[PDB]
């Protein structure tokens, strides 16, 4: 089983998968093997009826589409509406909040409020909205006025972007005619210009799609921005992960998906239940995260993380899931399924994302209490048919230090130093305690051994000196192996970096470091580590594209993985990624991603599988980085 | 050549291309076969990079998408994203023209100008806008932002749709759910659900289908507004159409692609530039159509048609086309290889929509005639070059009338009945001289022989006293073949068919029958025949489904065909498609299609590939709306 997983809990329960007939995604994968070479090297296009066209990567004919498209059209389309895709679930994610924050200022949902005034005024500031004199209402009112103005054109481009990122990269983006209008208005240009007998020349359709990563990055700093301000701002928090976390004597209730709206609401409701759970004979109410719902919950509250990704049917296999709550995005719908032979009642929320055979439960903002309630009552039923069954929770947690915002960290460093809070990081990085900055995000993939670049990745960085942040599935994966552990510095880190994460730590009344990894939430808080880093470029007075900074989705998977990365390469990071996206075959597009790119943003992609050698050249950029602002290295 | 085309000109043009060793669109089909049958029926995903995955039609694994997706759902998110971006393209050019009016009337473009003010103050009336004591600049500014608030959520739905359907049809729409909340918003709705990980529940998948393709119908129609406003609405016109109507003598400039925003300027600038093409030892400038922006210089201007959709490339291949001018959707890539051999400038105009190997000349609409006078030198040029060389012009065209916009059709009825001018048309088809409307829509595709289908299934409607209509490619293959002359009424139609014609033509001052086939325009233009159809229901004081009308897309290919034929469904047309969408690996998407779909909407979808039978099919179709009506058949 170490060959589907590296996590020894997910191993246990894919052996009671095994014994008991269930079947997993990695049984799904082998039954797809040999998987089509025209697919996965880029090279077939459906986005006509004479269709379906493929091209041969070597050989004879076909070497054409029929309408005369090449393997470089073909190959930029296909990536293209890949990152149209991406930025569409960001899209979706970032409007429910603002409709969630306008009602809430309305009147119209009094579940929902301002929670982080300092937040809201914060953003506002930023968008150049005026705050002296005003209610807070009003402001917040102009803000989510202005996050759904930004989905289409108006007078000013997507202030998301613009507003968010130094002036120089702007200037940048501008010069090249890369800052987006509109962030539906860039998903909808991308479909028709990647459609039929439309946009015929990869650098013209590439550089559309580098346009449309940025509407994505404006929907997840949208999001970010929103989440914070109804929920409150993330600050250091202590929790637990993996699929111990689970308790056989009380009502195990997974959040599965993305928005916080729904999952934060759950978590307040569950401890209203306590005594109606008791009643049903449980201990209570035992709410754990899935997927980014889980890490927002985790970030803000310390709701323990159940699993990740790939092997998010474990948790059901325990036998003790109780009920797995879902809005959007990343639910395997093999859930649905597996819930008949497990016992767990699966239930959706949210009009487009219903998956056939689960049980629906509208949850609308307005009435979001009632909403949860029944849900929860739902999860207590089954929790009592479950009664007398016996379970197998495997008996495997690590703990989990997370919470760290990019106010969080500020708010850190300024105990070094308090009117200048990044100049400690800058010292570090420039006496070499701090060799550079790793974001690792994005998703687990079934082809790729569970975790197994994360952590062969992490481990070879964090021996080298460089900080190490992480989201998503990113950030799961390394929480599920220790690295967010204070207890594993002296392992896992070089003795520069110790000596900055003890520095930091005791100054903070932890009398211990940092964790070796700093956890800033979940995909949409990319974001967060885009702040960080402009506010870092700000401060020196430089581009991203000389900051050694780097990215790496290690086991990427989703549309929004991709959509993430294309964004990394364009506000001008080296960007790694661990899997083959479908580029392979056009060497020209390869060479645009790869290579050329660099001339126009100064970022570019870094495609290697193996994590050994994706670790030394995620090193070899991080170090000409500091090569370039004259650093040793 | 017949097994590829039933045009004799482009049989003629193919033989020249196989003598000179040019590769055409249909010898790129022949060297992709056989295309893949996952494809073909649907069952393949690439939605993340787990993939590519596919399913077996029948037999073994695999049977399952890696993520649990089922067949029904990962056909249902494939063609949910084909409605999606063919609503794209109309968002796109719908959303050229609104920019380009509010331009004009800001003066900033003064090239453009509102030139038919009774629809300008129409469609204002319609939407809700006050004109009484109103200058026509701040009417027409209010239009226009009414048009692009349509894209994004507000306080009212997508006036396009609302204001456009008989309202009990929006009622059966919005019990439904089905409404558009903006066009761009359904658009980036569709590619967040489609996603992996989201919708998995054919259903309501196909749900958000059918309110995406609402969307496009929005777009459409939206289009075809504000180019009438800008261009004027068409009236009756006649000329010809085929590769005959090039001039081996003058410079032949083919408008191709769709939007008027660039052809209506190249015709008016093209004539102020005779005296230059004169010193240049032509002529003239000979402008000519290819596609939908050539049936609407055709429809407006009587511009002459040469050719459309797949055999575009044989007007190269004649030796005498000078220049294509290019600006979106529908034009084969391949143009820009063939003009190295065929002499020809292909020269593209929109940021968008590039071809490598194409000259690009920007056209801004502040400079339009600045911009379309280089555009025309560069033919001259070209024209130039080939003094002396020997062209092959087959003689071949036919006489085509045209210019059907429902006010012409509107207006020509009135001659019969000048205060109830739609009760001639319904007292026709209540006493059987007519059975029914037809409308014939969309492409032409390289697995159908050209033109093979329309001609084959109008032949056996017209028998039957069917009005058929026409549109886009559809109306090109019709009036390729003689369908738009008013000789061929006697041969083509039936005896009261042939009746009406003629009542109507004689009433219009012609001496004569309007022609076979009544051409309402571009593709877009398809919302002409709604505007058409819902006057008619209104009339009646019944919803389109009552009413005998059918659509057919005979020979469909683009993603913008795939939409239309959605919309046709979702107002309540029982709607051909004569090639195979990718539907056939789901028996439970393809049931709701054709045949559940009629409980939500009353229209479904009619699949038949074999012409003789769809026309059958869409008979009996009409003869059982007849029957509902209580009337003979
Ligand atoms: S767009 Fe071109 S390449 Fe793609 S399916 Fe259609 S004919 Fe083939
Ligand atoms: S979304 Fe599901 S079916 Fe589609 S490629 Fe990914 S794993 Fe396969
Ligand atoms: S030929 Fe396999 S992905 Fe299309
Ligand atoms: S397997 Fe051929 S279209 Fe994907
Ligand atoms: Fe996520
Ligand atoms: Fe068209």
């Amino acid at each position: 089983q170490n060959l589907k997983s590296t996590d020894r809990a997910v191993q246990q329960m894919l052996d009671k998968a095994k014994r008991e007939g269930i079947q997993t995604v990695w049984d799904r994968y082998e039954a797809m093997k040999p998987q089509c070479g025209f697919g996965e090297t880029g090279l077939c296009c459906r986005h006509c009826l004479q269709g379906p066209c493929r091209i041969n990567p070597f050989g004879d004919e076909p070497k054409v589409g029929i309408c005369g498209a090449t393997a470089e059209v073909i190959v930029a389309r296909g990536l293209d509406r890949s990152i149209a895709a991406g930025a569409a679930g960001h899209s979706g994610h970032a409007k429910h909040l603002a409709h969630t924050l306008k009602k809430a200022v309305q009147g119209k949902a009094a579940s929902y409020m301002i929670k982080d005034r300092t937040k809201l005024h914060s953003i506002a500031k930023r968008l150049g909205i005026p705050t002296e004199g005003q209610k807070d209402e009003d402001i917040a009112l102009e803000v989510a006025k202005a996050a759904l103005a930004d989905f289409h054109e108006k007078d000013t481009p997507v202030l998301w972007v613009t507003t968010v990122l130094p002036p120089s990269r702007v200037k940048v983006l501008s010069a090249h005619g890369l800052i987006p209008a509109g962030i539906d208005h860039e998903i909808a240009e991308i479909m028709h210009r990647t459609s039929m007998g439309c946009d015929a020349d990869a650098q013209n359709l590439l550089l559309g799609g580098l346009r449309c990563s940025l509407a994505d990055l404006a929907g997840c700093y949208m999001g970010t921005d929103l989440a914070d301000i109804l929920f409150g701002t993330p600050a250091p928090v202590v929790t637990e992960s993996n699929l111990g976390v689970l308790k056989a004597d009380a009502v195990n209730v997974a959040v599965h998906g993305h928005n916080p709206v729904l999952s934060d609401i759950i978590v307040s409701v569950s401890k209203e239940m306590e005594n109606e759970a008791r009643a049903a004979g449980a201990t209570g109410i035992n709410v754990v995260g899935i997927c980014c719902t889980g890490n927002e919950v985790l970030m803000r509250h310390g709701i323990p993380a159940c699993t990740h990704s790939v092997s998010q049917e474990m948790a059901m296999i325990t036998g003790a899931l109780d009920a797995m709550i879902l809005d959007y995005q990343c639910i395997q719908p093999s859930v649905a399924t597996i819930a008949e032979c497990t016992g767990t009642t699966v239930i959706t929320t949210m009009e487009m994302s219903k998956i056939t055979g689960a049980t629906h439960v509208n949850f609308a903002e307005e009435a979001a209490v009632e909403n949860a309630k029944q849900i929860l009552r739902l999860a207590i039923d089954t929790f009592k048919r479950r009664k007398g069954k016996p379970v197998e929770i495997p008996n495997i947690k690590t703990k989990v230090v997370a919470g760290f915002s990019t106010e969080a960290i500020i708010n850190a460093l300024s105990k070094l130093n308090a009117n200048d809070p990044l100049k400690p990081l800058i010292d570090n990085v420039v006496n070499g305690n701090i060799r550079g900055v790793c974001l690792f995000a994005g998703c687990n993939n079934v082809k790729v051994p569970q975790d197994q670049n994360f952590t062969t990745i992490a481990r070879k960085l964090l021996k080298q000196n460089v900080l190490v942040v992480a989201t998503g599935c990113g950030a799961g994966a390394l929480m599920r192996h220790g690295f967010m552990d204070p207890a594993n510095v002296d392992e896992l880190c070089g003795d520069g970096l110790k000596a900055v994460l003890t520095a930091i730590g005791e100054a903070n009344g932890l009398g211990g470091p940092l964790p070796p990894v700093l956890h800033m939430g979940s995909c949409v808080d990319n974001s967060r580590a885009v702040a960080l880093v402009a506010a870092l470029a700000n401060r020196l007075g430089v581009d991203l594209d000389r900051l050694p900074v780097v990215a790496s989705a290690a086991e990427a998977m989703h549309e929004k993985a991709v959509a993430a990365g294309t964004w990394a390469v364009t506000i001008g990071l080296p960007t790694h990624i661990g899997v083959l996206p479908p580029i392979t075959g056009s060497l020209p597009v390869t060479q645009i991603l790869t290579s050329s790119v660099k001339d126009i943003t100064g970022g570019y992609f870094i495609v290697e599988l193996d994590p050994e050698t994706a670790a030394d050249k995620l090193l070899a950029a991080i170090n000409e980085r500091r090569a370039g602002l004259g650093l040793p290295w």
